[PDB]
């Protein structure tokens, strides 16, 4: 599985803190489509929190959770939620659930997206190869959760941004797909160090190759995150300041002590 | 310039057709939103074929007042003489077969106008090449399809990021160099890759061809998804296309 780190526990921290308030929400939630939309998204998103935790999806104890969030008094004042919602989840043994910290920022919602990452490549990893089956649903999953990021924090110009670019992340999760349907066709998932030799086995004519950088995720999320850092500098009309440092891979894998 | 080749001259066309089909739809528009969404987009669409901005504006009003009630093949009269009416024979199709095809000839074609753009830029009009990549994000964020594919559009939407974030990183190579560092052009996409895996902003590495290698990847990704999307092994005879085979049929350097 995932290698314990301080980084990684902020990202799992920072994960059920944006788990929780987008359960939040749902007392507020005036559209019958919004109250769906939100109800399988809080769904999936406690899915993987408890699969990392108990090894169950726990479809039923979360499914009490959400109808409760969404039968919930909405009318409260922050914590008028808060205080219930650790009083419901632990009538669920669902504890290991609730956040320790309470403070959203916009590294809470980075943390999520870099969570899930870690979450889908060590899913890859541990793969068994009869149980395709289940690793290639919860990739699709994966992608419902990336495609509906709700910001929750309001910034519009970060909310348009993401819409436009956010099938970079979508495609290379695809990509696995791919990989994970030719394995079971009888072709090995060949796991490469570089990103640079997964573009490389890419440009070939037939289908029979099946490259796929180890912790592909964590890459693909870590440029993106440069990306947006990049790209802010352009809608501010600045020249990017000396102060700012870019995430390299190298030592994004120190930090989270990937191999 | 971009080399002619058959395969870009295909391209060309098919784009026109392509732009055929999106004006035959304004007449058909019965929302205010659509009709505005559909007349940028032909603006634009026309706007990369050619200035005579005032023939087109024109052919564009034109397109939003004719007659609802006519057939396809009426409508392609119509639009066929006020296009000599305005001396635009040049945005007239030579074929009207519309096709799958038809719509990747119209993303290829457009790229291939990206690098052309930024390879020709004019080192104190990257204020223009850079409002023209603005303009083509909106061009692939708002792709109709014209024929239906409802997972074909469903899957687009998914995706279509992966193009847009390549043209997001020709506006960031083209912003270092009106603050002082001059793009260096690179044979191959590995080496922009590992160009942007630095912590400071030493580098400005873009790949050459950079939007025609992605449309390529692209191409080959979605046709390599809809066997999945199918449950099924890809034939015997699928042939996924490679890069140097690409270039090869647009002499491309
Ligand atoms: C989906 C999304 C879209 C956004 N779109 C925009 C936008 O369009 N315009 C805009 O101005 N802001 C946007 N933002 C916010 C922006 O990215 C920053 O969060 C904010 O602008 C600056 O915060 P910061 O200086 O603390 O850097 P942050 O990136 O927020 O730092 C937060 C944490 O991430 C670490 N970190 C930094 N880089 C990486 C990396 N590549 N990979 C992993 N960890 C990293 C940092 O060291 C720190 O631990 C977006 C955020 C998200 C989550
Ligand atoms: C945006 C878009 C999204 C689509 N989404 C789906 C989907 O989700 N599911 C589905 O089943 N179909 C989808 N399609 C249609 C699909 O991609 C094929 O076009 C379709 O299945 C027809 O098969 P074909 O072999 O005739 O088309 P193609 O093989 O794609 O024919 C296109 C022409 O361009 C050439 N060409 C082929 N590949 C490339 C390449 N990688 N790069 C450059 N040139 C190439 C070929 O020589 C051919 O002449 C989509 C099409 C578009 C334009």
């Amino acid at each position: 599985m995932i290698p314990l780190t301080p980084l990684f526990s902020r990202y799992k921290d920072s994960y059920l803190l944006y788990s929780f308030r987008l359960i939040d929400l749902l007392r507020a939630s005036k559209s019958t489509h919004l109250t769906k939309l939100l109800s399988s998204q809080a769904t999936y998103l406690y899915h993987f929190a408890c699969l990392m935790k108990y090894k169950d999806i726990q479809k039923y104890e979360v499914q009490q959770l959400i109808e409760w969030a969404i039968n919930a008094s909405p009318d409260m004042d922050l914590q008028q939620f808060r205080i219930e919602f650790m009083d419901k989840t632990t009538e669920l043994n669902l504890r290991s659930c609730q956040p320790k910290s309470f403070t959203y920022t916009f590294t809470t919602i980075w943390d999520t997206m870099h969570f899930l990452s870690l979450i889908i490549d060590d899913m890859v990893y541990t793969r068994d190869k009869s149980s395709l089956d289940f690793v290639m649903q919860q990739l699709k999953t994966m992608k419902v959760l990336f495609y509906n990021v709700f910001f929750i924090l309001q910034c519009a110009m970060c909310r348009d941004h993401y819409m436009n670019v956010k099938g970079f992340i979508i495609y290379h999760i695809e990509l696995i797909e791919i990989a994970l349907d030719k394995e079971k066709y009888g072709t090995d998932i060949t796991f490469v160090d570089s990103y640079q030799q997964e573009t490389a086995g890419a440009d070939v004519a037939v289908v029979s190759n099946n490259m796929l950088m180890k912790n592909l995720m964590a890459y693909v999320s870590m440029t993106f995150h440069n990306h947006i850092n990049d790209y802010k500098w352009i809608q501010r009309n600045k020249k990017p300041p000396a102060h700012y440092e870019r995430m390299t891979w190298g030592e994004y894998k120190k930090l989270l002590n990937l191999q």
